[PDB]
């Protein structure tokens, strides 16, 4: 039989795709990303990184190059978000006062802090860092259909696409529906979605206009506009003379997109920033509606789906790109351990279990968000927020992956105020590796990594035993070791004690934990290992 030709076929090249794709690849994966465009889209579209965003660029290495990229940020480094009438005008509530503010509130739980690029200053760097570890790339190139073979017969996926010299046929190991809202692999498959569904209508309209006249300094940042003629949003670019404006708008009531006429929209964009002196020159104006539907399954037999195919959310707190980012991570490190015969599949059932319930999380508080931001008089149509920094580094992880004792509900924990518990990212604990001070969560990443309590020695020594029988990396620190801790919270953070362990998976979640000593370090940590990853 033959080789499969790619080991991931990855479809479309937003940011789920080439997030999956820089993940796969540098992790030596054979990935293809396809893409109908003939390039990637130079509009904006998702800004901002969040702090988990960050930690997985982190990891991926590219996080040095997002941070020198052009971000949306103004000229003095800063960016606020308003409830205001109308922009250059009177605050109807401030809901974040500074950059430096949005990045300290959760600085205690992480390292990482915030980037602010645009979509398309990001792509561009994950599509280069794909690259250069062997990833490849293929525009102009459409899928049209696929079949799948079962294990007996491959396993794979044979995929058909077309380019631009017409039709041809692709064997994959997998494939990975990274193609947007309407996915053509979605739909194949016949998987619904659910959901509140249709949320509300809104028309973007990317446009220039120098505004250096009419907004005073220091004054770039996301608006929700509350004006008597519309409702809206406002927003920056990585241009200082670029700037995107939305606008509400019914159906129900009669309108369309069709009447934002260019017209409308010079207007409207006059009345957002009540200055008339305005002539802008509108570069798109592009009716969008926003919704929140999940697929009911994230995976069939070798097809997957992950980014918007998977959810989609509104847009509301800027989560939309953070959460495809966050899909790929989690599918890439996933696939590249079965992959390389370090996980049996049982694993790849994880990802459903783990990132559906991450749509929801992240689903909800973009809900919360409009509510509280957009529409106060919807809030009870919905659960009320459960919080931002709860949601985005406070969740928690149920799955085949997770060894939890006990079993609390709850989906998030405060992230000020850490439990160590199985299923929650390892707290951020500043310690030292023989001078070099760095955040417990910057030592995760590589393969898996193993915290042992000061009297643990047994457990580190397990971990190179255990890495050499599974072919997995395991790097083991422990406290008062190898490791230095100045304020002793180690232990108290991760829940170890003196003489237990926490393990840490790839993305950083804690997959196990203990506070006392085992009878046979190597023992346990072998059955723990087995367990999650399915051999
Ligand atoms: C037009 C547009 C405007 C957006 N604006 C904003 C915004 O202002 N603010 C915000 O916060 N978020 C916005 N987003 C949403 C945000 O971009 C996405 O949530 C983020 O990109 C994650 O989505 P994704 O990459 O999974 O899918 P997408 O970003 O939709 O990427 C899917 C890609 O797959 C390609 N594709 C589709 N079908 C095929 C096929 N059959 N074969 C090959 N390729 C295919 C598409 O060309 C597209 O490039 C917008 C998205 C779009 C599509
Ligand atoms: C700091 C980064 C941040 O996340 C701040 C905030 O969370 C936010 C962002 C983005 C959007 C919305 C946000 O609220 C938002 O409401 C929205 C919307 O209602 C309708 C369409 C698009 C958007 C939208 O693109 C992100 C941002 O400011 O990017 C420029």
């Amino acid at each position: 039989m033959n080789d499969h030709e790619v080991d991931v076929l990855v479809v479309g090249a937003g940011l789920g795709g080439l997030s999956t794709a820089m993940f796969l690849a540098r992790q030596g994966v054979r990935v293809l990303v396809v893409e109908r465009r003939p390039g990637l889209s130079p509009y904006p579209r998702a800004a901002g990184q969040n702090p988990r965003t960050m930690e997985l660029l982190r990891i991926g290495g590219v996080a040095d190059e997002v941070v020198r990229a052009d971000d949306i940020r103004g000229t003095q480094g800063d960016f606020v978000i308003r409830l205001a009438e109308s922009v250059r005008g009177e605050i109807l509530r401030t809901v974040s006062e500074s950059f430096d503010d949005m990045v300290a509130a959760t600085e205690p739980c992480t390292p990482a802090g915030w980037a602010m690029l645009s979509q398309d200053k990001l792509e561009p760097i994950l599509l280069a860092q794909a690259r250069k570890h062997g990833g490849a790339i293929r525009f102009g190139t459409r899928l049209l259909s696929f079949r799948q073979h079962d294990d007996d017969a491959g396993a794979g996926v044979t995929a058909r696409l077309a380019g631009p010299d017409g039709e041809y046929d692709l064997r994959a190991g997998y494939l990975v529906g990274a193609d947007g809202n309407r996915s053509l692999v979605r739909e194949s498959l016949g998987i619904g979605r659910y959901g509140h569904g249709t949320l509300t209508h809104m028309v973007g309209v990317i446009f220039d206009a120098d505004l250096s006249g009419i907004m005073e300094p220091g004054t770039t940042g996301w608006y929700y506009l509350h004006h008597p003629e519309f409702k809206g949003t406002f927003g920056p670019t990585d241009r200082p003379d670029r700037h995107t404006l939305f606008v509400e708008y019914d159906p129900d009531e009669g309108e369309r997109p069709e009447d934002f006429t260019p017209q409308r929209c010079v207007e409207l964009i006059g009345l957002a920033l009540d200055a008339p002196e305005v002539k802008p020159e509108l570069v798109d104006i592009q009716g969008w509606e926003m919704a929140a539907r999940i697929a009911e399954r994230w995976r069939e037999g070798r097809v997957f789906l992950a980014g918007d195919a998977a959810k989609v959310t509104p847009p509301t707190g800027g989560m939309s790109g953070n959460a495809a980012v966050a899909d790929g991570f989690d599918l890439a490190w996933k696939l590249a351990a079965v992959l390389q015969g370090q996980a049996g599949a049982g694993l790849l059932d994880t990802y459903e279990d783990e990132r559906k319930v991450a749509a929801e999380l992240v689903v909800a508080e973009a809900l919360a968000i409009y509510a509280q931001r957009m529409a106060p008089h919807m809030a009870e149509v919905w659960d009320k927020s459960v919080g931002y920094p709860e949601t985005l580094l406070g969740f928690r992880y149920r799955s085949s992956a997770v060894l939890a004792t006990d079993d609390d509900p709850a989906r998030v924990e405060n992230p000020l105020t850490p439990s160590g518990r199985p299923g929650f990212r390892g707290p951020h604990v500043l310690v030292s590796r023989h001078g070099e001070r760095l955040s417990t969560v910057d030592l995760f990443g590589d393969g898996w990594t193993l915290l042992a309590g000061e009297l643990g020695a047994d457990w580190v020594a397990a971990a190179e035993a255990v890495s050499a029988e599974l072919g997995v990396p395991v790097r083991a620190y422990r406290v008062g070791a190898g490791l230095t801790d100045p304020e002793s919270a180690v232990s108290e953070r991760y829940g170890i004690g003196k003489a237990g362990a926490s393990l840490v998976r790839p993305d950083g979640i804690v997959a196990w934990r203990t506070d006392e000593a085992a009878a046979d370090a190597a023992q346990t940590l072998e059955g723990v290992l087995r367990r999650v990853l399915d051999r």
